[PDB]
């Protein structure tokens, strides 16, 4: 058996074909087992509508999840990604930093 803590990256992107739109992304990588809980947060509250959740695995059965959705950030709102996994004794919250 192997267990591996996910790496978590939180960032924003504009799709080049629709540049006025903006996406909040949580990329959760390299984890095992695949059991996992992932949410995007706006001002500490779970975002219920997350339109994309893309899961894959590599050759060594490491899992990769891109969890992302359209958002409209203001400078007062705080966004983050919250992950729980067996390797994490408490939920891990990673903020979207200003500029990312």
């Amino acid at each position: 058996m192997i267990q591996r803590t996910p790496k978590i990256q939180v960032y924003s992107r504009h799709p080049a074909e629709n540049g006025k739109s903006n996406f909040l992304n949580c990329y959760v990588s390299g984890f095992h087992p695949s059991d996992i809980e992932v949410d995007l947060l706006k001002n500490g509250e779970r975002i219920e509508k997350v339109e994309h959740s893309d899961l894959s695995f590599s050759k060594d059965w490491s899992f990769y999840l891109l969890y992302y959705t359209e958002f409209t950030p203001t400078e007062k709102d705080e966004y983050a990604c919250r992950v729980n996994h067996v390797t994490l004794s408490q939920p891990k919250i990673v903020k979207l930093d200003r500029d990312m």
